[PDB]
């Protein structure tokens, strides 16, 4: 259990996700990306790794979203690795993975990486 | 739905998962690292995206991993993403993000990258 | 050639580099990790890719650095992959790898991933 | 120095390098993608850190190719990041991050990241 993940939580540049965090490991919830209608909101599922925090470690944890809703079929899926930390200044601190279906000849360049901080209240 | 998600993959390595597609865009099952009994079992979940294929595109996934079961907590946790391919030569190439829980001092060096190719068949 | 390049950059934590552009495509510098003695200060190498940008694109580059010099030999490498741009928020955005020789054994766990932004003044 | 790591190397999808090791840790030399003419030829340029291998511990390096040339200016730069190791088996096991210049609005996806794997004689 690390009841402190579950909620609501911001990038920098407009996302959102609503995440519960279960007692056993698992993270389920809603990834909103920047618009925020009904067209813009995706299943989430992943994993946290609880521990009894010896030095305010941070928590390990990653999630995967597929870019396909009612509105939408990207035909990508996007995961993020990371940790959560809580406390005052709490955040989940990620890098992420964006794969995007492509042709074998295409394979080499079907990954992208970039990194998200996520916080309790917006930015701006 | 992709049905030729479903079962058992093998990396390069001696690591195995066992994964359900769902219908609507789930994967569950259990992955097993390079010992392989109930000590090295972990629960797995992610995403899929299914779409009309065009031109033999793979499809788009990622899947978590906590490492932490009944016999370990490792603190830490691992993404995959990476597209599934059918057919003769079937595969699922990924790109993984290993996260381990970390001081804040320590959170720059957090984050583990490399890649595995599953098959249907063990290497060697 | 690209003139805003060539000077002294800062990360969000405390390191330092020194670049020159030169006007096919080299560069070379120091790196200084956060301390800042000569203790911290290494040889860097890479290219930058400039072009006629249309859209106040920014300017692809990359370097690397060897963390040996002649009071540190730390059997490892970073690049630094990202892009710069000019103007009154001026900035270098990267993503960086981090590499360690090991044995084959430990081969798959050789090499972090993270992010460093640089400006023109420290953080802080 | 490192005297191994001089000469030619292959991926193992059609490009080649050819790289010189500087007694004090550069690395010189040109790459040459898949077509394999001077409209193909590349200026590469990185470091190695060499020391006095305890376990035939991999050495680790980094360099960077600007892709723009006299015959193509591709607005993008990549990095590889990874370890030679000699012997009968010898190989430059990498992972690479290519960047391309972007707008502000599309620096999200500015990075692809993947591997390669370079030995002494050419695939298939
Ligand atoms: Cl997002
Ligand atoms: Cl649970
Ligand atoms: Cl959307
Ligand atoms: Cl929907
Ligand atoms: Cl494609
Ligand atoms: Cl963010
Ligand atoms: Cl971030
Ligand atoms: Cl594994
Ligand atoms: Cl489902
Ligand atoms: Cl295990
Ligand atoms: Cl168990
Ligand atoms: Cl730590
Ligand atoms: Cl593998
Ligand atoms: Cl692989
Ligand atoms: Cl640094
Ligand atoms: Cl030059
Ligand atoms: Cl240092
Ligand atoms: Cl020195
Ligand atoms: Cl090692
Ligand atoms: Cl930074
Ligand atoms: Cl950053
Ligand atoms: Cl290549
Ligand atoms: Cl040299
Ligand atoms: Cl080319
Ligand atoms: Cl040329
Ligand atoms: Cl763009
Ligand atoms: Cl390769
Ligand atoms: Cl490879």
């Amino acid at each position: 259990m690390e009841a402190g993940i579950t909620g609501t939580w911001y990038n920098q540049l407009g996302s959102t996700f609503i995440v519960t965090a279960g007692a056993d490991g698992a993270l389920t919830g809603t990834y909103v990306t920047a618009r925020g209608n009904a067209e813009s909101r995706y299943v989430l599922t992943g994993r946290y790794d609880s521990a009894p925090a010896t030095d305010g470690s941070g928590t390990a944890l990653g999630w995967t979203v597929a870019w396909k809703n009612n509105y939408r079929n990207a035909h990508s899926a996007t995961t993020w690795s990371g940790q959560y930390v809580g406390g005052a200044e709490a955040r989940i601190n990620t890098q992420w993975l964006l794969t995007s279906g492509t042709t074998e000849e295409n394979a080499g360049y079907s990954t992208l990486v970039g990194h998200d901080t996520f916080t309790k209240v917006k930015p701006s």
